[PDB]
């Protein structure tokens, strides 16, 4: 198989005055004198694809005439999963009412470590409020590296303003993001019927979120396994 | 038609240094020395289309110059139906309150088998909860092979958290997926007015879901037949 | 004006080793030896363009060198209307509570026939339930041939499950479809405040839908006339 | 600057057998014998752009070799505004409860004429019901010529059917249209809490809509001025 | 590195009769006689990309043969952020109930000046009402120059018409805009449960918006810092 001098997206394409198309791939600049390669290189650059420069000399500023396009490159793609039995999960948590989302996250991580035992790694991403979750989830989904995304928050009616608009927007936005990027997004954003901060609700919801974390961990594991199964 | 050596999507396109464009179709690598075929092959690869390799020699690494493009290839297309009087249906069921979705599914399958008698086959897909249904439906619709998709769940107000957000998101997402992929999606996700788990509701909803399964089977058959009719 | 051997979408394009983009248009296969025509034919095929093969010989397998592209071909386009003072309307009706949608449809057809007197033709399409209307409307709008689409249903709260989710989904889906395809869609899907099946509601809603049919007929005629007016 | 024989969208492109690409622009047919211009003309036609045919002879059927592409042509573009201090506004009004929308429209027009004094022209468009406003707004926004669009209606709960579905659909559709076409759309569709047709409500809402018309006029003027300001 | 005669979007492309492709970049007109550059220049123009004309002579009407395409140009892109530790924020405020949004804005600006001390600059944009916020936010997001966008309004039930439709539309449209343009948009649009203008509510909501401004300032700083962090 031919040597891969550099693989990655074209950082910049420069058509020099000597009929050479200089393209920078994976931090290394390569140029080609082929007339047919110039429109192909331009199309590759404008399509957001990753090309692999192939030549006998892999040094900077070396000519090349061999290149491979697997399937419209990689670009922002190559996501929607990492590997079976070894993947990663992103846990986005809001910092409003942190003392309960913390319990949910601790239960989730503990259960995942108990079952998988190191096969699954969970990364924690902090976020100011429930409204900021859909965009963060979209970014983490398009970046790849993740087989599932979990978002946790505690949306509370404070008795002054109405809270249902933000909850509806967040739920619908998470659904839209997961449909757009084809990465599962599990919802642990919960809106109680009543919460008047009487320390009885405070004691109750700690344990209830402790249970919800384990439930979400099991759901995430099973959905990732099933999605990997039906793709074969 | 010419001898079809291999038909399928271009797994990878490799432009070698000898002015040859090597493309792998249906697991077999083929190369062209034609200058005009290279931009056409690149466009075919970037457009997500399937080409048909036509040549006298069908062995690996054999050159070819004949290719046929039916209609922008197949790619992710060729779905939205399998065949009249012989097709498949995907039954996505949630595992929350399984004892009732099970009754609905059994009624659906029994009625299907009663009328069609083996003409329609039902494949069964499990899912953690109602929130995971739209993405599974989108995947199964884009994969083709299915003339209709059925999603069943039982969304319950548990008395602690509000449940209407998830139900609204699920219904709207199922409709959006159905409009996006042009594959009918029938909804058997139901939200009762009251359910307090007093075994009276438990005994009632078993039979009611038993009825709903037969109703959904009839609706699926009729809608598939009508959609096949108006397309001629 | 040059003779039209065949006009329509390219059924299949076959670039043989002979470097000839053999193309089947309107059920007739035509081939060209022009080098410049091959990329143009490929672009037309991938863009869903309808080409008109023009040559002195219109028989199958005859060479051609003349072709006309009016405006990106026709493809799935040429819809959003048929002709002024002579067009068609699609009436999609649900089969749930058929005894009332029947009254609405009869009123609509009778009023149309009374005013236009044969200038407007109404085609009836059957559908199992309200949830299956938006996709049927999208298909009938994309197929062309129709200046307006009418969808009728009777969404009823049965006292067991909640019904507002499906009604909201249907209304929003019809609006989305009519915005997408630029074909007016008139809504005759109605949700009464109360309906307990006491034969008083049954007697009342027959006449009320009888009125609604005439109202919808007048609205459809007015909107089609106005839309045809502002487009000049 | 070179003479403009004809400027507009390519009505039809015809590649004759004499290696000439005949294109009709602004009602005049022009042909070119340049080999390089043919793919460029095809791309211009398929991209929905307007080209300006330039030649020493501007008569029909005259050869040309000069053409200018400003920015992907005009096509459906050139909208989202007409000119500062002199623009147009489209007033779409529903014919349901006309006696109140009439007061709103009269107030709007009178206030516009009082402040601008002929600098702003208001065009009136009639529509059978509130459900048919968003598509009309989308058409009038895509056609250009308008810096703002106003939609007025009176959505009323009649006591028989539920009315909130249509109102929600209309508001969301108007917002979606204004986001899609980048033309401001001001909402004067109003849903009162109670209206039982007791002639007290009828007398009150006349004056209230009279006030709302002036309010909408001021809002439209200020938003158009601000949008024109931030674009420099 | 080669001299930059002019960098920017192609204002207009003019293919003269002398086989020269004149392109205006950054207010300066440049022409090239290269046959291969003409399709590349046309593709660059139609793709909405910015090219950098490079030649030994940078004067108007000077020939060039060198050009660089970094990554599909800039065009409407280059947004979603300005720089770390030194960026800008757009504060869109509605003029309905200005005496409270003013308090919110003053708190926001004061807190940002207290912490950053001149590192972050806030620009104030006026808007007639809550309905006009999402489109303004979309414009300011697409123009670039901003790492975050804040929208403030006070949606009030006046006791005559229903207000929840507009609030829902505004929240959903703001979330849709922030997902479309990948620029965070923080919500300070608030809908109180009750507000009867008895000057007790007027005194209370002044201080409450004073608090909400500081809260939004902290949330904006945190979200910008985190988004800049995860992008490395």
């Amino acid at each position: 198989m031919h040597a891969d001098c550099a693989k990655g997206k074209i950082e910049f394409s420069k058509y020099n005055e000597d009929d050479t198309f200089t393209v920078k791939v994976d931090g290394k600049e390569y140029w080609t004198s082929r007339w047919n390669l110039q429109p192909l290189l331009q199309s590759a650059q404008l399509t957001g694809m990753t090309v692999t420069i192939k030549s006998s000399t892999c040094e900077s500023g070396s000519g090349f005439a061999e290149v491979q396009f697997n399937n419209d490159g990689s670009g922002s793609g190559s996501g929607s999963g990492s590997l079976k039995t070894s993947f990663k999960i992103a846990f986005i948590q809001a910092r409003w009412h942190a003392d309960i989302v913390d319990e949910a996250r601790k239960s989730f991580v503990a259960e995942l470590a108990a079952k998988t035992g190191g096969s699954v790694e969970v990364e924690i991403f902090d976020v100011p409020g429930a409204y900021e979750i859909p965009l963060h989830a979209k970014t983490l989904a398009r970046t790849g590296r993740y087989a599932a995304i979990v978002g946790a928050a505690f949306v509370i009616d404070g008795g002054i303003y109405r809270h249902d608009f933000v909850a509806t927007a967040v739920i619908n936005g998470m659904m839209q993001v997961q449909l757009e990027t084809e990465v599962p997004v599990l919802s642990v954003v919960l809106t109680p019927h009543h919460f008047h901060e009487s320390k009885e609700h405070h004691d109750f919801f700690h344990a209830h979120f402790k249970v919800k974390g384990v439930e979400a961990a099991h759901a995430a594991l099973q959905i990732v396994s099933e999605r990997s199964r039906i793709a074969a």
